[PDB]
């Protein structure tokens, strides 16, 4: 899969993108790789933050579906017109597919100034697609129309501009050069988000000792479209307390722990060893088994080069509170080669050949851990009448 290695780019904190082509003849666009959503949607009209956009009129193969799509979310919205066209990934499999494409005609707080992407590739399942689950997601179309195996894998690798990031999206396979050691699999609990189950959390080898359902309240997901590790409020508070205690030789402002302020040390003097490792134990394929993924402060403290003090190494705390469950975002994923094995309803983790570490500690994937009488750590989201009324033909 050499042709697919190093096919991802981006700016730190602004998401990883892949080059794609849309239409005939092919129009090149940079597309955000998002395992936390399920639409393929591209800028299709001028916008202050877009150097270019999908020109439907320039494509001989474009078909209008005569249907709009409106997608509000917490931080903003995008909307536009549904259609189909021919799509390929130049540094991906040598295939071309007819996929659904949402042509984004209006948006608010969606595009990011300087991120260098013009669209989004939702890699999650039909259940969370807009306007509804009848709009086939891109990967579903790719698998159905071609011989591409139903699996993809992601290796995300962590003064005037933001730091450039790189990585690999391997479509249809696993590239053994992208990881070392064992590849461990956790079940996909349900196919909507890439939902998983966390059974235990440790901070510097110390158990947080919470009811494990708290770790998955109201879900836990693997999301390339979230920068941070995000934790449910109660879990976040417990984690911050534990990380504070370990790093107590340093008194940081409240702003730091809120992710609203950088902390700095003189170049190359960052005291990494005062910050603890964080271990998330994930449910194994076997009953009563788990494995752990362990990340370093090199993952949860994001480097940000300050113009005023380029003399110093400065960092943002990249663990944050959630009210919508655990989000294993780029913070987690940058430690690991992550296999989205849709065919076998499981997600694989192995130590990434590109993860940032020091000579003392490393990001790790370790198991098995067995528990005599393992509890169900899954949370069951209260069923609304809205949701219950939906017919699923
Ligand atoms: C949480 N999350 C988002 O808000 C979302 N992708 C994820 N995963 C998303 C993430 C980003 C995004 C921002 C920074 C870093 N990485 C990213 F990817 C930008 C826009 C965006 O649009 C949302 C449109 C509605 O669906 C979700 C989409
Ligand atoms: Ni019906």
């Amino acid at each position: 899969f050499v042709e697919m290695v190093d096919n991802l780019r981006g700016k730190s904190g602004q998401g990883y993108y892949v080059e794609m082509t849309v239409g005939s003849p092919p129009q090149t666009l940079n597309i955000l790789v998002d395992t936390g959503s399920s639409n393929f949607a591209v800028g299709a009209a001028p916008h202050p933050f877009l150097h270019r956009y999908y020109q439907r009129q320039l494509s001989s193969t474009y078909r209008d579906l005569r249907k709009g799509v409106y997608v509000p979310y917490t931080q903003g919205k995008w909307e536009g017109e549904l259609g189909t066209d021919l799509v390929s990934i130049p540094h991906g499999p040598n295939v071309t597919v007819r996929a659904n494409i949402a042509a984004i005609t209006e948006s608010d707080k969606f595009f990011i100034n300087g991120s260098n992407w013009e669209g989004i590739l939702g890699l999650a399942y039909a259940e969370i697609a807009r306007p509804d689950d009848s709009l086939e997601p891109f990967f579903d179309s790719l698998v159905k129309q071609t011989h591409v195996p139903n699996l993809f894998s992601l290796q995300l690798c962590g003064s005037e501009v933001l730091a450039s990031v790189g990585g690999s999206m391997i479509i249809g396979g696993i590239d053994h050069s992208l990881y070392t050691g064992s590849l461990w699999y956790t079940p996909i609990r349900r196919e909507w988000y890439y939902e998983v189950i966390i059974v235990r959390v440790e901070i510097n080898g110390q158990d947080l000792k919470m009811d494990c359902k708290e770790y998955n309240y109201d879900k836990s997901i693997v999301d390339s479209g979230t920068t941070n590790l995000r934790l449910p409020k109660k879990v976040f508070e417990a984690a911050v307390k534990s990380i504070k205690a370990a790093s107590s030789t340093e008194k940081f402002p409240d702003g730091f722990w809120l992710g609203e302020q950088l902390v700095c040390w003189q170049a190359g003097t960052t005291p990494w060893n005062i910050f603890p490792v964080i271990s998330l134990y994930l449910m194994g394929e076997v009953t009563n088994q788990s494995f752990r993924i362990t990340i370093l402060p090199q993952q949860y403290l994001r480097p940000v080069e300050d113009v005023a003090t380029s003399q110093d190494d400065c960092y943002k705390f990249a663990i944050s509170q959630s009210s919508t469950g655990t989000v294993m975002g780029a913070v987690i994923m940058e430690g690991f080669y992550v296999v989205f094995d849709r065919a076998r309803k499981r997600i694989g983790f192995a130590v990434s050949a590109c993860h940032v570490h020091d000579e003392f500690r490393t990001a790790a994937v370790e198991g098995p851990f067995v528990t005599l009488d393992m509890e169900d750590c899954g949370y069951n989201i209260p069923q609304t009448d809205e949701s219950r009324s939906h017919h699923h033909h």
